[PDB]
């Protein structure tokens, strides 16, 4: 198991790791767990109040989000972080590409005065744009 | 370096790994490399014809795509693979959620006769739907 070893690690930091299989059988992984509620834990069989209280508390301390597991960037900076290019955010913003909907229409010739000059970052970004467009038209 | 060790590994499988820094300085990573052309390799300074011929050939043999690095799913199955839920594709298709644009309007009550019954897979999917909607309205 691959996310099992992520759960088992996190549950071990407070000696509740014998609940690992509870999250597995329910299909959960760590980022989804971070958004459960107490009733969700009850639903998957965490019924002992002493343990459900403690797992809830330990979940609020989980501060790793937000486009995991979905992998849908909602805003521009999230997306440049999916890609490995957050260093370009504020160049894109100074040039008026400050939203997903506007970035989708960015074009190969703007790139030089925005400041994306390494050709690999150039290509990676424009492939992201191209197929971001392909996803908008996907709604009809 | 993290994708450097991915390049250095792949270039080593044909003893050309001393080109690793060429791809780094240009910002490339493996999935972007897989889409380069010969002129792209020239541009980043792979100028010796014997090596550029061989790296090109070795790139066509790279068959790992397609939403990496972009992390924008273009079609429904890609997206259920971003998430860890491809086992549900054909249930979603038998129920008429066979595109991104239609999935974006899937709702919590359909889930039982589609066949998504593990609550963690339920939550993971509906978070993906919710924020997929949030991304469509993002285009105005």
């Amino acid at each position: 198991g691959k996310d099992a070893q992520a759960i088992h690690n996190w549950l071990s930091e407070f000696q509740l790791e014998g609940y690992t299989a509870h999250f597995l059988q329910a299909g959960y992984d760590v980022p989804t767990i971070s958004r459960m509620t107490p009733e969700d834990l009850t639903a998957i069989g965490v019924t002992k109040p002493g343990h459900r209280k403690k797992i809830a508390s330990e979940i609020a301390q989980l501060s790793i989000a937000e486009w995991l597991p979905s992998y849908i960037p909602t805003d521009l900076l999230e997306w440049l972080c999916a890609l490995g290019l957050p260093q370009y955010h504020k160049q894109l913003v100074s040039s008026g590409y400050d939203s997903m909907g506007l970035v989708a229409d960015l074009t190969w010739e703007e790139l030089q005065e925005i400041g994306v000059n390494k050709l690999g970052h150039q290509k990676k970004l424009m492939l992201g744009v191209k197929r971001l467009a392909e996803l908008r038209r996907g709604l009809l």
